[PDB]
């Protein structure tokens, strides 16, 4: 029982499309923030890589089709760039090709039995977007709301399964470091929380546009998908315990205390430490920015799902580290990792596979179970089809999941492995991989071909339980 999944549950994989497409300039796509990054600044990326190809899925999305047919996915969630909509962000010019593609990509799923899952932000803003300031600018939400009414209107009659955005704890950061995510803007500890708040607010508009305008013609689901690590005491004392929890709000509950809760806004741990260090640092105005209580009743319960991304686990320690000001020093931990764990090709990334059970509990506990649908979770390597890394990360953090819906009744509905195929890492160019499919980047056909790890997950998708070889 325990190995087997639930016969509702939904099994595939993901991608985002600027990790993907090709086709930065094509058939009328505007540029956008990760096109300005590549071209102007290739000193940030491994390489100078851009995603100017990529997996060329721009022209290539049958193959793409097809591999996942091969894997036998239920469900393909991709996401859908702004720029090539709309190319100048606004919704003045709708972009008549990139109506055209994604119309192509969902109705060649569905013709081979797979669902579509949309994420409608995964980091790629229009630039003339980020002229205006971008993210911190208050006026992306109803720029957001617009870009979602063209999307809902021209797919959603085929979608029913939506995500508004795509984990912004790591593109709020793109406002935290002069050489890092796009826009690669150095205001941490101010800017990046006004990133959070617009797209927090984005968000909330999203969700409402879709109840008044399109749920019930549509009749689907819109969610948002966050990224969390897990964050282990680093020794069992109230102290440690303490600054885990503290990483837990600072990092999930950022986003997820506004809208998942009964309560609404930030949490308070959050309001109250970084109104503390403001004070303390002279500055008149808290640096994090407030939610009126209409807004709050506003955002709150704009969900019908929660779409997690996850990764890795951290170790956690009382006390505080980091430059003044900035969002790490402000959450109040010391944050580690474990020689011990095994490693992967990314600095960041151990494979913890308990923490991804434990990750759901928190959740299940802290927001009354939600449904939860896993939209990422991957690892990577730096090449070779025969990926036994791959497969040993997949098949124990698909135990762990089975363990906590069937012994700890958390209420996960899908899983969409990351990713269906090498791609652009972002800042990370080419240099590692993440794909279950395997793309030569130096063949123009940029043909797909299946590693081990996709040949395992076929056989789980198949035969829908965990195989015996893999079990304890
Ligand atoms: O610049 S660093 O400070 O050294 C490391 C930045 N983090 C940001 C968070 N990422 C995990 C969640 O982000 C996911 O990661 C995947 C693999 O990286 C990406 O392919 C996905 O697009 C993304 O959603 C991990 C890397
Ligand atoms: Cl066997
Ligand atoms: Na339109």
């Amino acid at each position: 029982t325990v190995y087997t999944f639930p016969d509702e549950f939904k099994l595939g994989a993901a991608t985002a499309s600027y990790q993907i497409e090709g086709a930065w300039d094509e058939n009328g796509k505007g540029p956008n923030i990760w096109d300005t990054l590549t071209h102007e600044h290739p000193d940030y990326v491994v390489d100078g890589a851009t995603g100017d190809i990529a997996d060329d899925s721009y022209h290539l999305y049958k193959e793409d089709v097809k591999i996942l047919k091969e894997l036998g996915a239920q469900v393909y969630r991709f996401s859908i760039s702004w720029a090539r909509v709309l190319p100048e962000g606004h919704d003045n010019i709708v972009n008549q090709d990139g109506i055209d593609y994604y119309n192509n990509l969902i109705n060649e799923l569905l013709a081979n039995g797979i669902e579509p899952m949309v994420t409608m932000y995964h980091w790629d803003l229009p630039q003339a977007l980020q002229d205006l300031g971008g993210w911190p600018n208050l006026v992306l939400a109803k720029y957001s709301e617009n870009y979602a009414r063209v999307l809902f209107k021209n797919f959603g009659d085929r979608v029913k399964l939506w995500l508004t955005f795509n984990d912004p704890l790591t593109f709020m950061d793109g406002y935290a470091s002069e050489i890092g995510m796009a826009p690669s803007i150095n205001t941490p500890g101010i800017g990046d929380y006004l990133a959070a708040h617009t797209v927090i607010h984005a968000h909330a508009r999203i969700y409402h546009l879709y109840d008044q305008e399109f749920r019930a013609e549509q009749g689907g689901k819109v969610g948002i998908s966050l990224n969390i690590n897990w964050c282990e005491p680093a020794t069992n004392s109230a102290e440690d315990r303490a600054s885990c929890e503290n990483y837990q709000q600072f990092n999930l509950g950022l986003y997820a205390h506004p809208i998942f809760t009964e309560e609404g806004d930030y949490p308070a741990v959050l309001k109250d430490r970084v109104s503390r260090n403001s004070a303390d640092e002279g500055y008149t105005d808290s640096r994090l920015p407030q939610f009126t209580a209409e807004e709050v009743e506003y955002i709150r319960g704009t969900h019908d799902f929660l779409g997690i991304n996850f990764y890795t686990a951290l170790l956690g320690k009382s006390g505080v580290e980091g430059y003044e000001p900035s969002r790490y020093r402000d959450s109040g931990v010391i944050l580690t990792q474990d020689a011990a764990w095994p490693i992967s090709a990314s600095s960041w990334l151990k494979v913890v596979p308990w923490g991804f059970r434990k990750e759901l509990n928190w959740i299940k506990n802290e927001y009354n179970n939600p449904p939860v649908f896993i939209t990422e979770n991957g690892f990577s390597d730096y090449g070779g089809l025969n990926d036994t890394g791959r497969v040993h990360y997949y098949t124990e953090h698909l135990k762990e999941m089975l363990k906590a819906i069937h012994e700890d009744g958390v209420n996960v509905i899908g899983y969409t492995a990351w990713s269906l195929m090498d791609n652009f890492e972002w800042l990370r160019g080419y240099s590692e991989k993440f794909g279950i499919y395997a793309v030569d980047f130096e063949d123009p056909a940029r043909p797909r071909i299946p590693k081990e790890s996709a040949k395992v997950l076929a056989e789980i998708m198949n035969t829908r339980k965990i195989p015996e070889r893999f079990r304890d």
